[PDB]
């Protein structure tokens, strides 16, 4: 059912339907590299690694996480292993329809856009 | 199906079943007042307002929100409307079990207990 979900999603996005479906699928939407996988079993998980800013205060960052009427609104978190932010959303694979994966990906990138409101090595 | 959930819950918790069942139900465990409600429709939301500390840094507080295998692991957030922190979890009202609503409340409370910092001995504080 996961393979069917990724297949259907790639179709809707006009993406080359993979004959081989890896555990973690990748889809880039502009500057946001999104990852799609099943975890835990029966749950579709999508995450992106946003680039926050030291300027943001704790309460402001935590404000993004308040619940809303949309269960797909993404959660802003931190991965202590890698040492960087992680924005993610999740939904059940049992209760999934034709616009589901597509909508979850859209909700994730919109949440990522909301986190932005440069120097490099 | 929501009222059917609050009953089984209160029953496993040996609580008095109200006469009206407000859209938002309240259950208090220890020092944590936990609010329960169906939001959005079909989803059972539980939340409590935990006491935090400037001690914890932004990365520490956000690290509590990483995804894991447990979908009931609560989320720490901030409610800018009320101006306070909110810890919450949520699960499909159409997939509950004879141990789900319970495990959800337990996960929320355990999450709040861990964020709390209590004095060894609470001193007497004045007020009006």
């Amino acid at each position: 059912s996961f393979e069917q979900a990724i297949t259907q999603l790639f179709q809707q996005l006009s993406l080359s339907i993979p004959d081989t479906i890896e555990p973690v699928i990748g889809v880039k939407v502009g500057e946001f590299a999104c990852h799609i996988t099943e975890h835990p079993v029966g749950q579709i998980l999508m995450f992106t690694l946003p680039s926050l800013d030291n300027n943001n205060e704790k309460e402001t960052l935590l404000s993004h996480n308040i619940f809303s009427q949309d269960i797909l609104k993404p959660i802003l978190s931190w991965d202590e292993v890698g040492g960087h932010p992680v924005l993610w959303n999740r939904q059940p694979l049992n209760n999934l329809d034709n616009n589901s994966l597509y909508t979850q990906l859209e909700m994730l990138v919109q949440g990522a856009e909301r986190l932005q409101t440069r120097s490099f090595s």
